[PDB]
């Protein structure tokens, strides 16, 4: 299991709302194309953040993760998630949520 | 139940009058053609706003709702109402009333 | 699905009315000549904008879309629509409606 | 491919209408005299501008292109087109359309 | 090569039309009397300006070039052309076209 | 592997969006002309920045890299990339993305 | 090798674009008249600046170099280049590019 921490950013980049959800270490929830048609972790995470942060649009936001440099990188692909977890050594995945 | 908030706009787009009414989560009040002859939610809402905002014409106004972008979209169809509620996560439906 | 945003322009090129409609990602609604006799997306869009913007003529208007440069290009062909969508990366197609 | 941008000029040399079309890098569309009887690019471009700018005559207009100096030079020959493209480094060919 | 810029003058000495053509640095196009019977550059230039400026007569115009003083000097001889180019240091030969 | 960091610049040269991608130390992805027809690293990088920075045009931007002096040099050739990497000692290639 | 830094100047003499290229310490690239017909360094430099600064004309610009006083001197001869390098002690040749 891997708890993912999300940080909501308003206009002054100030923490509006905080919420976390339990995630599986598994690559993807489903295997069939009826349930995985390419993505998996990204589409899963972006789903929870939507229901968790109703303050903004359901799918009208980008999640930005810090890199080795610290800069924000708006991720939106499973390939980018596998990389983002490579940074964190612990079982906590922090990310910066922003509404488009 | 779903409370619908209406905002009256004069000439300077300034809030003239504020009023709310309790609405049902149901699709339509009646089923017979004697009582539903196509519309339902739109005709119902537009009815209340008229009696609630006597300051203007009874049926000589358009209700504009914000979209995902924020822009105003003068709705006047049930199909447009079902969509407008899809935006709001809460049980409060805000709309911008304007007299023609 | 693809929401198309239209902007009504008066005399001072000021936003008169705003309205949006849900569109299909599909090429055309119908295939038979009784229902597609050449056009498809253009004739479909121009149909909605008419019913949506009754403020002007039903078919006496031209829809202008921004290009790579930003300039307005009065489109009126399906071949031009497929190109206009190539600009927008998102699922939102913005256009400038003007009455002839 | 090479997008050609045209600028319509009224009486006050003000941009009346804007429209663009995709062109081929190829010298000419056809090779046979039944389809190329001397011209090629000029006759092709002047054809599109006509259908694109119905506001004026079909073949009663001259397209003027800026030179190294900036002055307008009413072109109407393929030999003049090959030269006009030599100015622009990009894949965008701008021209000033005027009705005779 | 030497590009020659021509300026058309109406009644108010206002630039009616602008057009340029590529010229050769060579003295004359041909050597035989069947093709050079005295003139060369003048007859060549005056030929292009005619086809380029159909707005006026084919051979019923005089081309005036600025001198060291700036005044206009209606040239019409090859001997006068060789001199006119002596003024311009660049590869651009400007001249004032006027219809008789 | 070599991570390339890109910096998006708006109007006030302020960091709009940040995103990184994993690159190969290899000269080029492919060898055949069907896949390398001259370029390689430049065309590859410019491809990712496009998909990564959808905020602007797909191929209507120039990437500027700092030199020994610090000044920005809009690169757009493989020969320029091999040189740009010669500056950075680490495995991180920073660049300034700007939309045309 | 000698890196030459060029500075593009708009209307307000503000740095529009910055770009550098690697040059050889050698007098000239070629020796034959088919490849050196008098010039060498000037014609070489002016060639690169053209391809590097497509923002302006290919050969319709003058490069101005600072002197011992600091004033700008529009150079355009090999004899002037050998002198310009005599000022700089380092392996960096700075110059001010301006479009005619």
């Amino acid at each position: 299991s891997l708890t993912v921490k999300a940080y909501l950013l308003g206009k002054e980049d100030a923490a509006r709302e905080i919420r976390r959800f339990s995630f599986c270490c598994s690559p993807e929830p489903e295997a069939e194309a009826e349930a995985a048609a390419g993505p998996g972790p990204c589409e899963r995470l972006l789903s929870r953040v939507a229901a968790l942060f109703p303050a903004l649009r359901p799918g009208g936001f980008q999640a930005h993760y810090r890199d080795e440099d610290g800069d924000l990188v708006a991720f939106s692909s499973d390939e980018e998630l596998t990389m983002a977890m490579s940074y964190v050594k612990d079982d906590i995945f922090r990310i910066y949520i922003k509404e488009k």
